């Protein structure tokens, strides 16, 4: 059925299973800051499973795979949402509407400006591309289905396959949109190129979180079902 | 000088620019312990990098950057292209690492260093995703020209956007130069852009194998330094 879908079909699937936009609870300095981004990142998380369930494929997987492929994209996904929301404030992140935090309230957290600085990057890139709602949806699934598909073989020709169909409806907008094939294909490049960015920014993302002193297994499990 | 090129001419220069296979020290006390395989592999990376500048300063549009800026994005690369390098090498070497014609090692070979199977089990799981797409040298050295400009052009006045528009508009040309290659090989316009999009993100996880690699390599306890590789720029 997912791998039967138009172009359009996708896009609507996906612009129908977006997340809310949620708000924070808000000087700072290490803890409370730390404090308010955790909460958020909980919340957000809970969402997160419900929206992966509805990326088509994604449930055609194993528990085991939707498991895992979680577990590897989780914070690749909340920092694309973030940088999605901030694309319209140059110079800050919006956490949530009542939490916009400059590049200068990133000192207030050791090894945290690095990672708002990598952020802001990223925001302002998405904002010179005048990335669209529908590209942000597509990109959001890539990493989803993308980010742990190394590591059982029909489930990784399903997972190529599906990202087959993503790659078209990315094509499709961009032809819609009335790009050149060259523009289209020179546009798909630009995009997915900003993931491994966003893959790096993840693994720093997790290396500075276990300087604070991240999710199991069994914490997705149990959240899947 | 990059934007003038046809598809074949940057294939051309990227084909000539690329650096040679080194060997390891020849016959170095067999079997290792973690320190003299850590020895051997670090003596090799080290003598791989002084290629990679020759190679770097002959991938179109590298030159025509500042040489701050070209050395941040060989600081943010370098790792991701001797381990792109490393899994091409090794395609033909099913469940084996070719760091060198002389130092050929499978997964278990990996265990005598501590934390390296992990890293290992990855770059061998990619060379295996190269063999199952059929990797191409024309495609591989575009990819690995990708690296080099594209990690590091996030982490950058009117002097630096002109650096980072240069960045992608060469990286533009590269995707081109990608899509002449399938095109002229007589894949599909569809089979063009899900090739292109697959490539891609195979770059993702090299970033990744790159990140958990930088981890691993502080862990044990050194690596490029900006002064270091400004030096050999010069
Ligand atoms: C700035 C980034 C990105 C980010 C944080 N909060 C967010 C809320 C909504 C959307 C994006 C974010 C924040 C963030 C986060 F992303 C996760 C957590 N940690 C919690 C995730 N939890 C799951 C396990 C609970 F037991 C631990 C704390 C944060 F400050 N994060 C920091 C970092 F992870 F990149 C480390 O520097
Ligand atoms: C990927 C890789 C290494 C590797 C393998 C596993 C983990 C890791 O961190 C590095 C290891 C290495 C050792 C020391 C340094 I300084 C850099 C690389 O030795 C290499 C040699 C040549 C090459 O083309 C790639 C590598």
């Amino acid at each position: 059925l997912a791998l039967s879908l138009t172009a359009d079909q996708m896009v609507s699937a996906l612009l129908d299973a977006e997340p809310p936009i949620l708000y924070s609870e808000y000087p700072f300095s290490e803890a409370s800051m730390m404090g308010l981004l955790t909460n958020l990142a909980d919340r957000e998380l809970v969402h997160m499973i419900n929206w992966a369930k509805r990326v088509p494929g994604f449930v055609d997987l194993t528990s085991h795979d939707q498991v895992h492929l979680l577990e590897c994209a989780w914070l690749e996904i909340l920092m694309i949402g973030l940088v999605w929301r901030s694309m319209e404030h140059p110079g800050k992140l919006l956490f949530a509407p009542n939490l916009l935090l400059d590049r200068n309230q990133g000192k207030c957290v050791e090894g945290m400006v690095e990672i708002f600085d990598m952020l802001l990057a990223t925001s302002s890139r998405f904002r010179m591309m005048n990335l669209q709602g529908e590209e942000f949806v597509c990109l959001k699934s890539i990493i989803l289905l993308n980010s742990g598909v190394y590591t059982s073989l029909e489930e990784k020709d399903h997972i190529h396959r599906v990202l087959d169909k993503i790659t078209d409806t990315l094509i499709h907008l961009m032809a819609k949109a009335g790009l050149t094939l060259q523009q289209q294909h020179q546009r798909l490049a630009q995009l997915l190129l900003i993931l491994s960015h966003i893959r790096h920014m993840s693994n720093k993302g997790m290396e500075h979180l276990y300087s604070m002193k991240v999710p199991s297994y069994d914490l997705l499990l149990e959240m899947l079902d």
